[PDB]
């Protein structure tokens, strides 16, 4: 495990330094304020703002009510179909370690050890070459274990 950055300033947007092969992990460890009402990681086709880079997996846990994860693609400036896990384990006010496992056909997540969602690739993997984190949350640490 090597890790691009520890205590970004968020928003962060970082290069990722080799390909997302399958058996990649992607660990980010932080923490969610007590007045969240959502945050995100995104994994990005690039940086660019205008027009907005495609995103292949936008991981979102959303704070209000019961709380969710919604989970997305960007392409093209354009939203695909949500899925939504309804089991969630963030909470305001509590830390976690997100474990991203890239596979061939999808990505595994796994949050303080214990296993969340699945969602399928609809972005080549390979296509990936940015990590962005967004909203509010606190990040301690990004890091990448590169199958490579
Ligand atoms: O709600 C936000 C948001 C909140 C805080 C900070 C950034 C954002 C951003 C955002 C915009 C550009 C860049 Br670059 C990075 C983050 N988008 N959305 C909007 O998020 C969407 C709203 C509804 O559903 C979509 C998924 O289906 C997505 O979550
Ligand atoms: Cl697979």
């Amino acid at each position: 495990l090597q890790n691009i950055i520890y205590n970004p300033v968020i928003p962060f947007v970082g290069t990722i330094p080799d390909q997302l092969d399958p058996g990649t992990l992607i660990v980010i460890r932080g923490h969610v304020p007590s007045d969240a009402d959502r945050f995100q990681v995104d994994l990005q086709n690039g940086s660019s703002m205008k027009p907005r880079a495609d995103v292949a997996f936008h991981f979102n846990p959303r704070f209000k009510r019961a709380g969710c994860i919604v989970c997305n693609t960007l392409i093209n400036e354009k939203w695909g179909r949500e899925e939504i896990t309804y089991d969630t384990p963030f909470k305001r006010e509590k830390s976690f370690e997100i474990v991203i496992m890239v596979l061939k056909d999808k990505f595994q997540v796994a949050v303080n050890g214990k296993h969340t969602l699945l969602y399928g690739h609809r972005i080549g993997p390979e296509k990936i070459d940015t990590l962005g984190i967004y909203g509010k949350v606190n990040i301690h640490s990004i890091g990448f274990s590169f199958s490579s």
